[PDB]
């Protein structure tokens, strides 16, 4: 995946946006644009509107202004981008015809969705166990365990949905740039993954605080409290709120606090284990390719959709991969999952990845596992034995929030 | 202020008022702000906000609430960055600690009047009857911004009934590498899109 960022980054031609004018430079030296095009499209939420190619004609360290006609302006809710993509029409020795050499996208204006969604005309009915909160509306069911503190499972007609419940998740399978030159016999305690596991980020029990059901006007509200603890020290705190409305839309709403005297976790999310298998991954955010904080400059806002395969990237040292970021909305197979977030979705595990050695003994796992995050920790790698993480991309904020819509389809 | 949304619901412990505004000018929506108030059987006001920000209008000068409490006391009394006025990108001196000092000294009094005697990183406000906690930057002050913004002298400032309070959950940085150019820099500008600040407001 990192080869793209480094195309992205090295490209020779650099772009800025003022109002509906392109500023194209050349940072060649000696050529002039003699084989380039640059065709534009202007897309709401990924939904194209407007197209278009323009001739290039720079000459080397030299600038071209191109502005666009008066694009689509339409009242409907979301965000438009623009992007632009180079591409050299003919054949080189080195290319075949339509290489794309650079791109650049752009935010051009949003329309916050400011209606009130359409009331429902059923309410969803709460069932009080010992052990279980069990929700119904029509076809479907959520059932929250009372001893554990959360979502063991969800059903469409007689079918269940989850193989391992929705938990809070703060670590992820180490990277290179997280070992470093730390091994089994000689450990070196300045690696990310050494200051984790010392912490007992990895070996953290989840301590149920509060778990309470309450009936709404118009629905069910499930709040919830866990704190993860180590020998003593309380690392995390989560508190939840699962919201299920007569829509069947799931609205979860996180709020993490993580002790200031612990090291930065890896990632704030939530993780399961879905029941379903299905061909294909569709997503609004950065992509196509894997993307992280501080790898995601090369990555673009659009509707990506490609096969479960392409969303694992077969490191042949298996660690935490395949993640895309800041995606608005996520669908796999009947799921759909709306919000601002991460995430990666396979059939290997965090702990599979974590305890394999190489890309060739890892087996699929039962279903697929879906690690859905607010928040990630950048992958480094200015130096691969000692922290590579920049500041700005280390989860050092204290407290935490995001939220989640969880529908079907 | 444009009232979408404004329900109320009874709970095992407590009641919860969620409420949603959509700020508008000339057909363009600004802002919106979801918040839940939660009052519970301890006599605790919780209140979350969850605010979005048109990504291409200017980034807001601040995120937060205010009012004019009729309650005018002699002293305030907070747990954060102090003694003295600090913001985002000018709070490297202050000291977190507890602050106790006059509510004359909440307020800077520059020549020309403007945004003045904020406090930052402050878990704990505890002004006359009234305790909020939470993760907010406040001023608390006899003059509105209304006022800072109407008036260019310091001298023809009048003390309004009660107390105005400034409880922002992010506040945007001052700047002035110079005075006659956009000087903030990007990390201290409100760029995020969403926000999200929490408050307990308490009787003691
Ligand atoms: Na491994």
């Amino acid at each position: 995946p990192a080869l793209t960022e480094a195309k992205h980054q090295q490209q020779f031609f650099q772009f800025r946006l003022s109002g509906q004018t392109i500023e194209v430079t050349s940072e060649y030296l000696f050529r002039h644009s003699d084989n380039e095009l640059l065709h534009w499209m202007v897309a709401l939420d990924g939904k194209p509107l407007a197209s278009g190619e323009v001739p290039l004609d720079v000459a080397p360290q030299g600038k071209q202004l191109i502005e666009l006609p008066e694009l689509p302006q339409p009242e409907s809710a979301g965000q438009l981008w623009l992007t632009v993509r180079v591409v050299q029409p003919n054949a080189t020795a080195w290319s075949e015809a339509g290489h794309i050499s650079a791109w650049q996208q752009w935010r051009l204006a949003e329309n916050l969705s400011v209606t009130l969604p359409a009331a429902s005309h059923a309410i969803p009915h709460l069932t009080t166990s010992e052990m279980d909160f069990c929700i119904e509306l029509g076809n479907k069911r959520w059932q929250f365990n009372r001893q554990s503190g959360f979502l063991s499972q969800m059903w469409i007609g007689d079918k269940k949905q989850l193989l391992t419940p929705l938990r809070d998740q703060f670590t992820r399978a180490p990277l290179d740039n997280d070992i470093g030159v730390s091994e089994a016999t000689r450990i070196d305690p300045n690696a990310w993954v050494e200051r984790w596991k010392a912490a007992g980020h990895y070996q953290a029990e989840a301590a149920l605080l509060q778990c309470t059901a309450d009936t709404l006007a118009d629905a069910v509200l499930i709040t919830t409290a866990h704190a993860w603890q180590h020998q003593g020290k309380t690392l995390f705190i989560s508190r939840k709120t699962y919201r299920i409305d007569g829509s069947g839309q799931m609205a979860i709403t996180v709020d993490v606090e993580v002790a200031s005297d612990t090291p930065h976790p890896a990632r704030i999310g939530l993780n399961c284990q879905l029941a379903q298998v299905a061909e294909r991954v569709n997503w609004l955010g950065l992509g196509p390719q894997e993307n992280y904080p501080d790898r995601l400059t090369a990555a673009c806002f659009d509707r990506w959709d490609l096969p479960l395969s392409d969303m694992y990237t077969p490191y042949v040292f298996p660690s935490e991969n395949g993640l895309r970021c800041g995606t608005r909305e996520l669908n796999y197979g009947p799921h759909q999952w709306r919000g601002d977030f991460q995430f990666n979705i396979s059939r290997y595990s965090q702990q599979q990845l974590m305890e394999t050695s190489h890309r060739h003994l890892l087996h699929a796992e039962e279903g697929t596992w879906l690690n859905i995050d607010g928040f990630h920790m950048g992958i480094g790698g200015d130096d691969s034995w000692s922290p590579s993480v920049s500041a700005e991309f280390q989860l050092s904020a204290g407290r935490y929030h995001y939220q989640l819509v969880w529908c079907q389809k």
